[PDB]
């Protein structure tokens, strides 16, 4: 029956506002493979807002894999892991991700946000605490809501905060930190040294979220732990393959016994169908590439210091990138609604971030680099940003 | 830091005793497609625990489909729908899902379980509730805990209880109802017609998971309403794409106004990469298949009503089932856990369920059928379950 969920819904009207002034550019339609330029409604747009950060989704090897494994294993598994839904190939992805990331053991998820729900979701309990930096992705707060710990944020990288919330606590609980490596609003870093120094003094776990990092930072792409150099500081390493593993799906990765524990109590791999073949085997290709061709990363960081010093050149203000994802700063709504549609309108792709996921005045479009990008598109790219920006009088 | 967080998994054993006894069978490596027989360690072992129960994972016509958008669209999308993640072939499925199951339209997720997740955490909010059965799916328990309302769960298929807990509730606030419309253990369907009777005597809204009727009953396959024929009386379907529809994702189908809200506010569809497009791809196939093709149902039910007489003549003790899921009471956790292991190791592959998901006295093994199976594969099974039941001592 309808009656109150039409009151529930009935003051939701930002999206019919858009429509109907014609700023809407939420869902947009692609025609074409996820690459530097897309089509969109049979033209060509520039993309400069992926998370594809090796542009591999378009590397043929890649696909060939997929598609050699939906010839020998079809379309899917029909059940969860814990059940009727391991193939060898599952496995084989486990212990490569192992590996890479330097830990004992991994376990597989469908989706990068599942992986982030399984741990935060049954670790920590009933008189225990988890500890979330505030500006954590979706995903972690998501999971660390279905834990039945007590969840405390602290404010945004201030290890002052981490450390006096921590020092509130009761000695005989355990606690779990869980944080973002690279943090996708600002493309800023964690301080994993502070980080894991408190979490040492106060015995809690870490575990970092590398959804942004693999493939970007540390040794051969293997992200924030490997970058800093503490592999042994860190008890969880979570990973999605939807970014520049190119693919869908995700992990975690741990001592052996921690990662036994999660694949025979975590909700969301016990209860969930497991990977389909094709990204199984899209993302053991992806990561033979990544590790094996260092063009890939080095190609990537070319892109994004020359994107940032053309930035700053034509005087945008960035917020604090240490990463591939260059935020500009808008710092009205509507302005960010104009602006993201009027590059949409002149071929340029860029992602807007907005109330209320943040103040106004911190709104901003997100221009985010692929290894696959030319210096003549960023030009291109930045170019129709300096006339958007005139036009819009930012 | 590892201190807390060792003790807080130093209590679970039953993997290392299960390990130890040589009676795990959880993960089982398939080295094959899932079909009728699969391959495990090399042998051949007939597959009673699947959930493609259309038998579709291995239809060529759907894996050179999933193969033609790899070919096409590549490994990824490489972000949310919300931003840069959309493909005309999502919309596609979308509008194709929406016409099968008799609603205006759909929102698709990259899993089943992040299906779930959308609609039960964002409709319902403070001073709202959502009312349960208790035997609904873990990601229905999840979804509604992600939710700031207030869950209230009623006895299974219990119109009595649900009444009651509905009448105790203020008059201004609103309610959700959420059940599975066949239910895994017991394999039962929901009483529809007096839970929607309910739902429009307190103006709440239905939502129906039908994972495991899609492709299974109502017309054509579309499911626990279309079956019941109270696609007026039921708000929003839920489906899977995991099981009949042989692939990975999911979907949410209803008014234009609910949906609308839900892609614009579910935290697992705004944050959480799109479906692959090979994924996209085979269950547009699946779907086109199994709607012009109803021998797939048909031989799916010849299976489940031989099976069925034939445990039944063979003195097994069957749970309520009204589906292609047969459970075969055991009544002992040890006892589920060694006949598991036994047909297994014998070549016939069921599931267990246990305590704690259930009472020790109402432990099971269900054995499922699929629309692929012969008669002589049903036979060949029934009869080493009663030599291992008979060497288990059941
Ligand atoms: C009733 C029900 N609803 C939702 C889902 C989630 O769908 P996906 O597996 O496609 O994420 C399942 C999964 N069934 C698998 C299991 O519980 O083992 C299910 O059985
Ligand atoms: C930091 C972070 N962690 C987890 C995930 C979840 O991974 P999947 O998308 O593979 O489920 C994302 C998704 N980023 C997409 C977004 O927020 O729009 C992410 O940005």
């Amino acid at each position: 029956s309808k009656g109150k969920l039409g009151e529930k819904i009935s003051q939701f009207k930002i999206v019919e506002e858009l429509k109907a002034k014609g700023l809407y550019a939420y869902f947009r339609p692609i025609q074409s493979k996820q690459d530097t330029e897309v089509k969109i409604d049979g033209r060509r747009v520039l993309m400069f807002g992926s998370n594809s950060y090796l542009g591999l989704t378009t590397d043929t090897r890649i696909i060939k894999a997929a598609q050699d494994a939906l010839e020998k294993y079809g379309t899917g598994c029909a059940g969860s892991r814990f059940l009727n839904g391991t193939l060898d190939i599952h496995v084989e992805l486990e212990e490569k991700l192992s590996a890479y990331v330097g830990k004992e053991a991994a376990i597989l998820f469908s989706t990068g946000f599942q992986s982030n729900l399984g741990p935060l979701s049954c670790l920590m309990g009933r008189n225990d605490y988890i500890l979330l930096d505030e500006r954590d992705h979706a995903s972690i707060i998501d999971g660390s809501r279905l834990s039945f710990s007590k969840v405390i944020k602290y404010g945004h990288n201030n290890m002052e905060d981490l450390r006096a919330k921590l020092s509130r606590l009761p000695e005989d609980s355990a606690k779990l930190i869980c944080t973002d490596g690279i943090f996708s609003m600002e493309g800023d870093i964690v301080n994993l040294p502070e980080l894991t120094s408190i979490a040492n003094e106060f015995d809690a776990a870490v575990m970092v979220d590398d959804a942004h990092s693999l493939g970007v930072i540390g040794h051969k792409g293997a992200g924030t732990a490997s970058h800093f150099g503490l592999n042994d500081d860190v008890d969880l390493i979570m990973g999605t393959f939807s970014k520049s593993l190119a693919s869908l799906g995700g992990f975690v990765a741990g001592d052996a016994d921690v990662i036994d524990f999660l694949k025979h109590n975590a909700r969301s791999v016990m209860f969930s169908a497991s990977m389909t073949p094709a990204s199984v085997a899209s993302t053991l290709k992806a990561l033979e590439i990544i590790q094996n061709e260092p063009e890939h990363i080095e190609k990537l960081w070319k892109n994004t210091d020359y994107a940032k010093a053309q930035l700053l050149d034509h005087g945008f203000d960035l917020g604090a990138t240490e990463s591939p994802i260059l935020p500009i700063f808008i710092r009205s709504n509507e302005k960010t609604f104009w602006v993201t549609k009027m590059l949409q309108d002149d071929g340029v792709f860029v992602n807007p971030v907005v109330s209320p996921a943040v103040p106004a005045e911190e709104s901003l479009i997100r221009f985010s680099l692929m290894a696959t990008h030319t210096y003549d598109q960023i030009d291109e790219a930045i170019e129709k940003m300096v006339k958007v920006f005139k036009q819009a009088e930012v």
